[PDB]
Parts: C-alpha cells; sequence; structure tokens
C-alpha cells in the first residue's frame, strides 16, 4: 500500500446492486406474452401450498425421497399416480419387466391392451430376429395407439403410458438393437 496499489481499495464495504443473470439467450421472463386477447391482467398465481401435505407419509413404512438419480421420468411419477386402475396396474408390471428390449415390448404389449382392440395380430417371438421385423411392427404397434383412437376415450390414458413406451426403448433400440441381439 504505502507505495504498491492494491485492487480493492475500500476495506470491506460495497453494496452491489441486483445483477441480472444473462442477457436473452433462451429464457422467457415470465409466462408467455402473447397469452389472449383481454390483455387486462390482474389475477396472479397464489400461494398453490394446498397441495403437497399429501407426501406426508404416504405410508407407515418408511420411505421419503431425497439425494438420488434425476431421471426425466421422476416427473411423469404422477402420471402413473393419475389413475392406478386395477387395469393399468398391470402395465407397470410389464414395464418393470424389461424397458430395454423393444423387440419384446412390442411383442408382448398385447398382454396389456385395452379389451376391445381385436386388430392387434400379435408378434410370434420368432418374428423379431431382425430390425426389419421390429421396424415394420413398431410403425403399426403406434397405430395400435394412435391418439385419434385413444381421444377422450376410456383407455386413454393407456396410450400415453405405452405410446411413450414404444418409443422410448426405440431410441436405445438404435444403440441396444443394432448389436448381435440373439
Amino acid at each position: 500500500g504505502p507505495l504498491g496499489s492494491p485492487e480493492f481499495s475500500m476495506p470491506h464495504s460495497s453494496p452491489q446492486n441486483r445483477p441480472n443473470y444473462n442477457v436473452s439467450f433462451s429464457s422467457m421472463p415470465g409466462g408467455q406474452n402473447e397469452r389472449g386477447k383481454a390483455a387486462a391482467n390482474l389475477e396472479g398465481k397464489q400461494k398453490a401450498a394446498d397441495f403437497e401435505d399429501l407426501l406426508s407419509g404416504q405410508g407407515f413404512n418408511a420411505h421419503k425421497d431425497k439425494k438420488g438419480p434425476r431421471t426425466i421420468a421422476e416427473m411423469r411419477k404422477e402420471e402413473m399416480a393419475k389413475e392406478m386402475d386395477p387395469e393399468k396396474l398391470k402395465i407397470l408390471e410389464w414395464i418393470e419387466g424389461k424397458e430395454r428390449n423393444i423387440r419384446a415390448l412390442l411383442s408382448t404389449m398385447h398382454t396389456v391392451l385395452w379389451a376391445g382392440e381385436t386388430k392387434w395380430k400379435p408378434v410370434g417371438m420368432a418374428d423379431l430376429v431382425t430390425p426389419e421385423q421390429v421396424k415394420k411392427v413398431y410403425r403399426k404397434a403406434v397405430l395400435v395407439v394412435h391418439p385419434d383412437k385413444a381421444t377422450g376415450q376410456p383407455y386413454e390414458q393407456y396410450a400415453k403410458m405405452i405410446f411413450m413406451e414404444l418409443n422410448d426403448a426405440w431410441s436405445e433400440f438404435e444403440n441396444q438393437g443394432q448389436k448381435p441381439l440373439y
């Protein structure tokens, strides 16, 4: 100091304002702008703290979500609890069986469809030894759950469950399927 030239001259005081995060790179300010014609905004999201106390010991057993993995599946975790109908429960057992073997998921999906679909022709486990057999049927398997046939229909929740799963392992089938699978 007596001759040098320290950077921070002040001893320990420099109230900062409110530095922003960054420029408008890729983030909206708050909700979409063009909401509707009625630009008369006024209401506001209040404290919806009236929907979280339900996780207060879902059971007298012992389980608490805390430090753990972080997959995008932790979100859909609600869709599964959106309707634990005793018919959908069968699906939860089907996916946990092998959500990494698309060849079987589309060849075993018939054991978990809704009562009514009679056009599905079960795939003989022997008729999936090549990708042309899978990719060719993966197209029809998707037709079985095309939204139009699952619009507001009693099994409308089933489509979203099997529609995404079929497309979930398919992403892995490209990496896991393009390899000796037999």
